[PDB]
């Protein structure tokens, strides 16, 4: 994909999230080359602006030097700006119109990037399947969190989207996916009989699934009040954890096999009602600070009384032969004590203990991120003229996660997206648990900011039977 | 054993073995205060000599400073001489009335350390039980390899010590065993569900016990020819390393039960033919500087045409539910290319090649000396834009070997040290081997000194099922 020019159409590029984390993204890709040499910018909004505007109000987030303002300048000689509304043909084919009279625009792989507001997606996508298809190289559309609600606004939006797009051309991105050491857990998975046989029933006694966040909610408080810490970070990010975690052997670890063993996974899931399910929301710190001094509720943009939680624990599990009966936990949050996305496998006690009760539970960790790191937290004696053991923690272990996952869109690698049958059964999994928060509203349990989440998650935990030292 | 008093009889110590290598050894571990304080030296010799004597012909090796000349000289002031021959039961009450003419020698535990020429065993021991026995605490003795020629001259001399001492009352030491690295692997072994269920027949494919030396035999040829590798090293040492590799579910880790299960491990295998050894020699070295330029066959002290063998490996079966069916490899010798001892437990492949057959098969190294160090040559995904793994050496992990295994001997701790019918099974599964050795009087192979052995060890290895990559 380094020679057939590309095109990435930023849809919203007035965008808030466009100017602060799209195209700051593809300055960091095209001042190193990642992106194809060819590579053609076209943003589009409703807003009549020009590249000179995106310029004055973009170049403090690119934080270029005057070393490489050259390549800066270079960077911008690919860009573009269309002006349109999004609901119209006329502007689409005004846009169309754009794209062609470019460097073989109709030939150009047109990777569409859905930046727009949530409400619309339907209209964008039908209206995009209409008029703006190129019918030389793929038409990839990448979708933006959150696809849906429930269970049959879920299963409309991808049949609407399936009867569009095939999904060869449909690519679900999550942008929290470190896809670093994602991709390192499936090789440390595979490639041993160290931990090959033991990844079954018997001996990991369960699986922590973590992804916490530093910083609450400022400024766009407005966005999470309708969506909720399940649907934004809970069941796309850690369900992808858990599928690739609890996926069987795929025997040829395609995108397409992998996926397949996701779906046969979350179709070996069964109903999932509010008992294994744990909410909570954050308020101010007491011990503020230039942000933290103010909690969720204290954001003038969060409607008074809402009911959406930023913390979500739940517990699946996996009805078939290799992992039956054994639990997996899930586990999220925001503004929580510091940045963090482990996976902790947690294997069995040996049968028979013999170092009188010493032997503590063998872990496995994979830090995703801040400080990528692996390690097994094995234990081993201790130098010294003794014989009993020590838990030692051993370590086991580039461009960031979210342009990666942007080269891997455009590379056309679908191992990390979830598909339309497995986005279907995943919401199927928590119809009950979804119903019930659109039933009843349940009041999630308050926590402080920047701590360590509900107690009641600790004690999830250990209800399934994860040990904490 | 920090305040009773205790003597460490060190008979023959005008003896070679005991100036070069007891000496300095009890020396090291007194400087530093790791004999109990109250410890007593009493050598015994058929020549005449006398402490100055004594430490006019053993200061060089001590290796000491003019600043621990004090300490040197506090070490040389508890120790003793008694002159005697080894066979007279008159010397023999003279000895005991020097022990008893000390600070409490009868109250002492006496320690004997049977360093005298092996020739005199029988005689030495029974004298020592006649006579030299304290009633008040334990007296232990330490008798050095090896055991017996073969199985009836073991089976004999081992009934005889039977019947002087118990079991408790024998060490059958192993100078080349490391105390530390076996000590960390049964710990490895133990208190892990990493390594734990899958030490077993399915998932480990084979196990590699190494043990080189880079110096040869200059000087004392005329001692190894009448032993033979086997006998000095195999027999003992890789059959120990062999023990604690295999041994079923051990139970409490006490040298009771640990020398039990080794007992059912050697139980569990059945008489070695000669269709799995492979003997080798060295010869002198053309290119070498030092002792290189002389081989095996030219130290004067050796008799013409000896087919005495340093290189031997033999593969045994263990045949018992847990182990049924896997090749256990044994390799040692001296003067090879380096000095090592290690423990490659190689394991299965996953059934399932997903990698495009970058699959390596997962090691587990110990190596005991030199540098200790255990290394998982695991292998996981390298840093970069590709889904492929790298198998790369990741580290798991106090006086020497022989001062640790004084003091085992010391403390009464006997995991280490061989069992009376563990070595008989020993014998009995080397006896038919070892007559046909005795009576047709096998040639080994020829190999170069410093070399890595010969290459029918290797030709072994890989029809057992070791994979070299």
């Amino acid at each position: 994909h380094q020679s057939d020019t590309h095109i990435f159409i930023i849809m919203g590029a007035s965008g808030d999230l466009a100017k602060k984390k799209i195209y700051p993204t593809i300055w960091w890709l095209f001042r190193d080359g990642l992106l194809p040499e060819n590579t053609f910018i076209v943003g589009y909004a409703r807003s009549r602006l020009t590249v000179a505007d995106i310029r004055k109000q973009s170049e403090p987030f690119f934080k270029a030097t005057p070393e490489e303002k050259l390549k800066l300048e270079d960077f911008f000689a690919r860009n573009s700006y269309v002006a349109g509304q999004y609901d119209d043909a006329a502007s689409y084919q005004r846009l169309n119109s754009h794209m062609n009279a470019l460097h073989l625009g109709s030939q150009a792989n047109r990777l569409f990037y859905l930046a727009l507001p949530p409400t619309v997606y339907e209209a964008v996508t039908k209206n995009i399947h209409e008029s703006c298809m190129s019918q030389i190289g793929w038409n990839r559309i990448i979708v933006e969190k959150p696809f849906g609600r429930d269970l049959q606004s879920s299963d409309r939006l991808s049949n609407h989207i399936s009867s569009l797009f095939r999904e060869d051309q449909i690519y679900r991105i999550d942008h929290y996916l470190g896809k670093e050491m994602v991709q390192n857990l499936m090789v440390l998975r595979f490639a041993n009989r160290i931990f090959g046989p033991i990844w079954n029933r018997d001996n990991i006694a369960c699986v922590i699934l973590t992804f916490k966040e530093p910083f609450g909610t400022e400024g766009r408080g407005g966005y999470f009040d309708e969506f909720g810490i399940i649907r934004d970070v809970m069941q796309n990010h850690l369900l992808q954890m858990l599928c690739l975690v609890a996926m069987e052997k795929p025997a040829s670890t395609n995108s397409d096999d992998v996926r397949d063993e996701k779906v046969k996974v979350l179709k070996c899931i069964s109903e999932v009602q509010a008992n294994n399910v744990v909410l909570g929301q954050y308020v101010g710190n007491p011990d503020g600070e230039g942000e933290a001094t103010k909690g969720y509720l204290d954001d003038p943009t969060v409607p008074r009384g809402s009911t959406t939680a930023t913390f979500a624990a739940v517990v699946l599990y996996v009805e078939n032969e290799r992992w039956d009966g054994v639990p997996f936990i899930l586990r999220c949050g925001k503004a929580l004590n510091e940045r963090k996305a482990e996976v902790r496998l947690q294997f069995h006690d040996v049968a028979g203990d013999i170092f009188h009760q010493q032997c503590k539970r063998n872990e496995l960790v994979i830090r995703v991120q801040p400080n990528e790191a692996v390690y097994t937290k094995m234990m081993t004696k201790k130098p010294g003229m003794f014989f009993n053991p020590e838990e030692s923690e051993l370590d086991l272990t580039l461009p960031d996660a979210y342009e990666r996952l942007i080269l891997d869109v455009f590379c056309g690698s679908q191992m990390h997206f979830v598909r339309s049958d497995e986005l279907r059964e995943a919401w199927r999994i928590f119809t009950p648990l979804l119903h019930q928060i659109e039933l009843e509203k349940p009041k999630p349990i308050p926590y402080i900011y920047g701590s360590r989440g509900p107690t009641e998650a600790d004690e999830l935990m250990k209800r399934v039977g994860f040990q904490y030292e």
